[PDB]
């Protein structure tokens, strides 16, 4: 089956345009279900996960059309409020329709997400918030059912600043009676994008991007036009590629405010970075300095760039420590890095990376979206040729990584 | 030597006035060193740790006077910029003079804190920030020396939102040339209190209480009058006491905004809480509901209330899980809770608390400030009598816990 | 694709015959490569992993024939000493040919195992032992190469009592010049089975089953007949099934000495167990008592029964704690147990299981061999019907689990 | 108060005689309580912990006399079976009288050990074994009471191969009616010493030093003469001192079988070691090679040498990883190593040691017995002078460390 073949490449040089954020667009597409009218989303990345959540909206009866990075949704005449097992199993972000469906029809039944490549990921905090708003919760044979005679705004505390729980609860709160306060909210940039979209539809959401979000419920929302933010994780991926290949890349159509920790840590590794209004230039160092990273809730270092930074560290000039505080099992890629000649030892949530002279091409498998991109970055610097399998992991969340890297001078080909 | 004797007590009832915050006043006292004039701090708690940092200020040549909860400092004529081993060993918050001394004299030499009761606690992030501002760092026989021809504002990223590092770097930045940006700053309420004090002295600090702090350096600061915020951890301690004893306590002179996670989790345990402008009323439930807690950076659940909430959980109606993400070894109290008949099992950063019918009085030792207060709370509900040793841990950070609990109806006595 | 459908079943009752051990037979099949003649293995289970290692032996030029639970190998005329990427990727126990091939031809080149469902699993200790015996190690593009002018016996210490490293090093040592001592050896029963087979072929291996193994090298080994031990993990699986279903099962063709920790913990859970010479009877309790388990090197509780014991605990009368010390990520099944209505929370290497009234059938996926068997056990007690996917995980390591459970009265069917 | 002053020293050279094992002699002294007559223990080290357990025996009514490394105990006329809070608080190994007292009088009441410097250390497995033998357990105000009409031999499984639980249960089993089997027993050398002593008194204990111990109860035991084994941890301490100081030390009156993991890892670090019948010679390398260690049950690497090996690693030529699997919080010394200029970072149970050019003398505090000895080893190689406080930690478990190191050429003095 399909492989990505990467060869030892030239230093990456040139400009790369970043697509719209996968992780902004998925909750914002769920949010269109809140409105009795037609929404228009611009800057939608042409990814399989976008087309899966689109098909879940079609399943509940919304009208969806996609063309040329625009998606329109008419949620005027939703029929059903069930998310079946197949669609949640395909893409767990499907779970983000639970808040809007509960808000629009006072009842929803959603398949409970199972195992995930990067850890055991409960959705207890989503349910905690729905219960706080007056929903009764019950489990039926793998489905979670939430129902109320009416949502009522309430204060609620998140035990962890969950991105998904913050999104799901903000969307349910947008149509509730009265004021909801989310304490210890996720501060991720996608939370601010979703809030901005809710407000464009007529909502009253304040404090997004801060540790406390206040939602004053409205009776009805209306479809609106929205420009999705750029993908800060895709941007980070190309910035690391510049660092690893001693390259010089200008990343275009980005927001520097969303990239702070990645810029800081790349500068600590020895990159020369020039931040501009709509773009950032990264010049890789001749010798990578070893750095430590610790993944944390935004604006701490993002777990979605952990595997890629770990890849950079495999050839750094000394010992780096990677601590993963956000996910339990997000080290499955380590054994694949080790096949390419890395020196990585893990215990608990920490991985000790002892820099080596160079990596050596090998047959490797992508284990998840971000680790697969990290294996491409390894392949760009590994002596010889690297063959990456299980490439659906990569292709679901990166637009045309082969064409983008090819335009920067790299040697990469997808083969079927 | 000295003991605290607690007996099985009546439900606590009445009002308790909360003192000024230990953890606001210690950095704010360090901050007085920045000013060439006289500062006046009101609402200073009469604690030994306040008198130790006072003696460190005297050692470097400030004029200090304490009376009736007011402390004045005249830092006009500081002489020396060394913090000796004895004073840092007595109280590691002594380390907070490093930023002001570096800012005022471009050189400082500070004993590096050693072992702490609650974990291995490096000060690497403090030094990272000082280096970012242009200080050269070197180690001399247990001392860390920082020196520059001049501090220059710079952007810097905290790998962890360290309270102390945020404080130390904000104070050094206040006199630097140009603008400092602290990314992934601590959002704790004491950070906002310190910033407000710096601004009263003439500084330019914005974003305190948010994930990013911008400091625009000034050439000179002037002594100012400051009212310290209330102790949110002392307040929380009395709120838990009300929960555990099925009592009804009004906690006076508090700020509800600073107590959000404790209020939320006590309500989840079944407390009836009434939040007012300057006070909160807590009515304990008849049956405590088991809850989980996870300690996190503010506004997540505070590690300084973890031992006390764990004590409440020892008699809850089921199984609670306590996860400590902020400190490594903050479970030393568990073996003392177990001596009183608790059922607590730990592995890694998690403690599983299986609620028991009641605790039984025993001889126990305080291991640290907050655990010792937790043993007092255990003693209030434990059948018979509890004798707590190593009471200096408690007395250093709580004003008159014996008199406050006695005024609420509890049976407690300090014996020498 | 293929599913296993399990329905709420009757209490399991009757007798089940246990097959030969997967984990004894795989190293013993590798061991046949040491001998210049024909070996005969009896009691070989008819499993896909047996047929994969058989095809690796064919690849290096051994003559292999399988019929009716007997496998014969003639290794007289081995040609090649390379284990290609495809075969190691299919089954990482392929790595166990490295010791015999190095011993027979003084050179071998073996694909380095990559990611595994249950964790990052390095083979550093195997290489440590080969280096101790005088092999030079080098990495070529995902392959590990070991070569020497001659193996020489030496003392070596295992940092962890690795099963695989103990096996690989014992087999390499069997033909080395002089005496090898393995300190901190694996004490697992399969180590004793392998040693017994090596000695039947003419080797000199003493102390297998103890913490120290001494091998006195011989010049040549000869094919021998060997009876493989029973599968203690399959036996344990049926013993747990009896516990969970309040059944009464006699497990036949087992060795009680190999089952000590499972017998002890099932008795602690309330089972009535009768140990006999060749069989054990398990009578499940009416109410399961909650127990804790901690996985450890033999004779501690086996990690290969952790998922199954966790499944039993999901309906126990209280709170059980499962600690996994042997593998890093062996909790991937938890999210699937939770889909069936379990109450399991994980942090680090510990899982807190809060017993529920009953499980509810759901669509679930096997994540690995032992977890998939655990989902079958869940399915036997879950209200309604359970549909298990990704069933190749199960079928590779269990002989006819559908027929065995059907003969005990359970409702189970494999559908294609 | 008292300090140990260590200066940068010459390479240690010469011979050092090792004392009798602290951890053999403490359970063997408890074991004398089993016998209705007079025991004679030779090779008893002149340590405070020996004199504390001696005073506990006096408290229950045994006749005890100590002179010149011989201790005699006449337990003929024991009166009482209570171990009071003061004595267990002074030394938790006091808990080892519980098994003998329960065996001799069918009742005992023992203060439950509280907090320990190196972790939360429950005694649940001791009680599990006593319950298995037919004792009823209950808690009274910090005391654990065990009582039976008669002990009856039974099979029992240790969830962890606890040294103390193995000792306590073996001693209780020695007078029980019938056969006790301890499954997953501690294999530590002190377990074999205790068993040998029990058998000298008339017991029937087989399998000590293996993973299974069988005790056939007898009606009465008689006092006996016993030679205690050498202290393998003291020996290891001097062997590390030779490694760290590039010295050449012959350690006399030792058993090489008890030192296997320490010898192996020191050889891996580059030491030249010559093992003899009663002694071992260690020649330190010119350059220490970095090694990893992982603490495990014997015969894995001992946790009691972890701090000392960590100290050696602080100046090794690269990165070493220390994993502590046996105790939770056994890293309290790291902050003291860091005061001396080490580069150690911890997360969870792992410490990453990045070797430095040299350590620098500083004021440091001993946190526990073995860490304090490790600070002496640091002090021997640290530039300048080191002053160690809280020296009672060291003095309680090492005989005349000042005189022994002085006789090997080191510069060390105890000052009062
Ligand atoms: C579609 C999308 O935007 N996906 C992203 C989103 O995931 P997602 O929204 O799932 O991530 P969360 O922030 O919820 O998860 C963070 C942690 O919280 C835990 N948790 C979460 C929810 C809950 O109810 N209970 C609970 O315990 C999770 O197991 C995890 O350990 O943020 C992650 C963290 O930056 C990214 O890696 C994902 O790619
Ligand atoms: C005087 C004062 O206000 N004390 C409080 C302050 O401590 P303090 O300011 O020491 O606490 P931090 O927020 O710095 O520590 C949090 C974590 O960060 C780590 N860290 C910190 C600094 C650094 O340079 N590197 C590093 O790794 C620490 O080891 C710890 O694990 O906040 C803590 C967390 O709410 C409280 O428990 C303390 O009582
Ligand atoms: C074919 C076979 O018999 N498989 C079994 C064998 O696996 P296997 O022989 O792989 O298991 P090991 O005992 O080697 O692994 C135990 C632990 O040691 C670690 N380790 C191992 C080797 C090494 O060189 N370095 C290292 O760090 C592993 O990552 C793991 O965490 O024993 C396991 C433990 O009972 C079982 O679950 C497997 O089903
Ligand atoms: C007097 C003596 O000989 N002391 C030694 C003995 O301690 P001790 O006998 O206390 O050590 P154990 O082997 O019992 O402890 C090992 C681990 O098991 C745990 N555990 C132990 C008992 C129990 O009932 N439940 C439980 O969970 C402990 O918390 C610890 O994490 O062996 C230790 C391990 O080599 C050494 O460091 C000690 O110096």
């Amino acid at each position: 089956m399909a492989k990505i073949i990467v060869k030892k490449s030239n230093p990456l040089k040139g400009s790369v345009k970043i697509d719209g954020a996968k992780n902004a667009v998925l909750p914002i597409i769920a949010a269109t279900l809140l409105a009795n009218g037609k929404s228009t989303l611009n800057g939608v990345p042409n990814l399989r996960d976008v087309h899966v959540i689109s098909d879940l909206l079609r399943h509940v009866g919304a009208e969806v059309e996609y063309k040329e990075n625009t998606l329109t949704v008419d949620a005027s005449n939703i029929k059903t409020c069930e998310a079946p097992y197949e669609l949640v199993r395909k893409m767990r972000a499907s779970f983000l329709v639970m808040g809007p469906l509960l808000a629009r029809f006072n009842s929803t039944k959603i398949s409970m997400p199972g195992g995930s490549a990067i850890g055991t990921r409960p959705i207890d905090l989503h349910l905690k918030g729905f219960k706080a708003l007056g929903a009764k919760i019950e489990m039926d044979h793998g489905f979670v059912e939430a129902a109320t005679e009416k949502l009522v705004g309430n204060k609620l505390y998140l035990d962890f600043p969950s991105v998904g729980a913050t999104e799901n609860i903000m969307m349910a709160a947008s149509l509730a009676e009265g004021t909801t306060i989310i304490e210890n909210a996720a501060e991720e940039p996608e939370i601010v994008d979703l809030a901005n979209f809710l407000n464009e539809m007529g909502a009253d959401v304040k404090g997004a991007g801060t540790n406390t979000i206040k939602i004053k419920g409205v009776k009805e929302l209306k479809g609106a036009e929205h420009n999705v933010i750029p993908d800060r994780i895709e941007a980070a991926t190309y910035m690391v590629a510049a660092a690893m290949t001693k390259g010089d890349i200008t990343v275009e159509n980005v927001l520097m405010e969303h990239l702070k920790p990645v810029v800081a840590k790349l500068r600590e590794a020895g990159c020369e970075i020039t931040e501009m209004d709509n773009s950032v230039r990264v010049v890789g160092p001749k010798v990578l300095k070893p750095i430590d990273i610790k993944t944390l809730p935004h604006p701490g270092f993002p777990t979605d760039v952990q595997a890629q930074f770990m890849a950079m560290l495999t050839v750094a000039n000394g010992t780096g420590v990677v601590i993963e505080t956000v996910f339990e099992n997000r080290f499955m890629h380590v054994a694949e890095f080790n096949r390419m000649g890395a020196n990585i030892k893990i215990d608990g949530r920490s991985a000790v990376v002892n820099g080596v002279d160079e990596l050596h091409g090998a047959a490797v498998n992508a284990t998840d979206l971000r680790a697969g991109a990290a294996l491409i970055l390894c392949g760009l610097i590994a002596e010889g040729e690297t063959q990456i399998g299980e490439i659906y992991h990569i292709q679901r969340g990166y637009v045309d990584i082969d064409k983008k890297i090819t335009a920067l001078g790299g040697q990469i080909e997808i083969v079927e």
